[PDB]
């Protein structure tokens, strides 16, 4: 019914969406594979009421003339695409990329997803999996009877059977690269989705044109930085406090109108 | 929302800085051929309320104006190159470098890195590989009936074989030299791709016009400091307090600002 | 709206004010080569009312009229330049200034600020520039095959060449010195530029003239004095509680004047 309040209502909403964005980061720490994420806001509409730049009169001119701006919306919330340090899990199973690619998952609907978390498992007919059971593609058949899984830095998977000096190669572990890395769709579960903005799915070997190099026995975890989290904590909380003040302040401008 | 509050961030993300720095530095201390980083800072913005050297009248000038400033920022990460201790470990493929070169070995991809390793091993095939198995280029090849590996100060790699009353040379070690050391790009594995700033590989042999000895049997430890690591942690420890504590002022002025 | 709370308005900037120095000098203390800044504050307006001075009762004249003032100013930041502790880091490129000068730089745009951090490096080309890529006055360039390098105190540099027992001197390292060190410009990354109100910029080698004198391997440390700056929080913060409360009560007086 008022301008301001509906301003001030803006601003709030703003602020409530940038807390839920340092939330949702601080309650991913512990997963792997995580990428921070970030919100960026852009103010409103501007009310024209006088054109500037307008015949102030017949040889002068308005500099900077009357607009009247409305309140702040977000426009997006962009990841942080950068690499986490790396933690020792020694486990032959686990994987963790140093450069700038992805794994490629097929989901039971037949679509394919990409995920940088490389806790993998095998099933109960020796393929391997990730945590949820999504089977890592291109298609990795670890046989029976294996001793010990070797994953090199170039994406070969090697199983060493008994008696054998020489190791069975059973796949190869390819990245996908994309050119907008920050595009893809995240649907939960560690995944993203390729989008029309994350340009086009490029397949490549793990140390060639700028894939990354697969390290064994290693986990990525989330490059979630705490302090900077607590410090923004503090922000949003203070701003938060002032859009609140702005509310109430117009609630009192309205009281006494009533009065009158 | 405060201009205090953007200057103890930036305050907080540098002393954090300084403690992944020195953090990084301790983790190293066993690692053979390391160098320790070291962090560079400098001033950011300075806002000129009022300009130093205003003409505030025709005959007096203002000196030394409201020079309002901004938080701080890490100029680089600087690694220093100096010797590391020398360390006997007695094995005739362990080689250590006394001045300022550089070893070449060749990744998979085909480009050339460069490291201060000394830790030699020979392959399935005979070459000369570093730990990481990176083949040291330009190639010195042993034969497999080798009883003794002999590398000279110069470089000349010899071994004898049996009869064979005389040792036989399988090669010449070349050290490669740069313009500025500092600048290499460091990519783990003890390896440093160049770059522009580290001008060119100028290939010569150890003890010519500048490229170090090799000794062999001798191993270059990491250049750390235990000591410093410390002092440098109380220190930080203390900024980082300090700078929070800042950060808790400003919080606790908004706080009383707001409770109006 | 009311005389009072503009006052105590001009009281809240100034504590803010205050904050923002304080903040700034506590974010700079691990800089090298940081010089702390100390606000200073002057009264604004004073209202005339009655006339201090003015005859009352033909021969009685009227002593202290109503000088009622305005808020405050604050006058101007004014850096202290005081030498801050020296710390060894043992390298051939680390230069500390001992007495009262500047090193000179080239801007690539074709001016000259002048830095006191000392931290050198060398590009490609074998130039000594500063951190930042700005190359130092003059452009003291070091060969390529060089084995140590010497700064001596008065200035000069030498460079150690293989089979040459005898250093050659390679340049000639200079201080610039200011009729007033507070009237430069500081423009971030450590650097000065020359005002009108700091005189022009007289160079002298190092030892003569009150130039100081050069260490090798030592670095300027910061002069911030961390102790003085909490209890500089505490009034800070007690400052501003008090102009709120001020604030506050000019508030309530409004309130009630308008309730009736």
């Amino acid at each position: 019914m008022i301008s301001s309040l509906w301003i001030a209502k803006t601003g709030l909403d703003a602020q409530q969406t940038n807390m839920d964005v340092i939330a949702n980061n601080l309650a991913n720490v512990s997963t792997n594979g995580f990428k921070r994420q970030r919100a960026v806001f852009e103010d409103l509409l501007y009310q024209t009421i006088r054109q500037p730049g307008a015949q102030s009169s017949e040889q002068t001119t308005l500099p900077s003339g009357l607009q009247i701006g409305t309140g702040v919306r977000p426009v997006a919330t962009e990841r942080l695409h950068s690499q986490g340090n790396l933690s020792q899990t020694n486990n032959s199973k686990d994987v963790a990329i140093k450069g700038q690619g992805f794994f490629q998952v097929m989901l039971p609907d037949g679509t394919s997803a990409y995920t940088r978390d490389g806790s993998f498992q095998v099933d109960q007919n020796g393929q391997l999996v990730t945590a949820g059971g999504f089977q890592v593609q291109p298609a990795i058949t670890i046989p029976a009877n294996a001793l010990s899984i070797t994953i090199g830095r170039d994406g070969v998977v090697s199983v060493t059977q008994q008696g054998q000096a020489a190791p069975v190669q059973v796949g190869q572990l390819n990245l996908t690269t994309f050119m907008n890395d920050t595009g893809l769709e995240s649907i939960g579960e560690n995944l993203y989705i390729e989008t029309q903005s994350s340009g086009a799915p490029n397949e490549s070997t793990p140390g060639l044109n700028g894939a990354g190099l697969l390290y064994q026995g290693y986990v990525e975890t989330s490059n979630v930085n705490v302090a900077e989290e607590l410090v923004n904590m503090i922000q949003v909380q203070r701003a938060y406090e002032i859009n609140s003040k702005a509310v109430s302040t117009t609630d009192q401008m309205l009281q006494k109108l009533t009065q009158l």
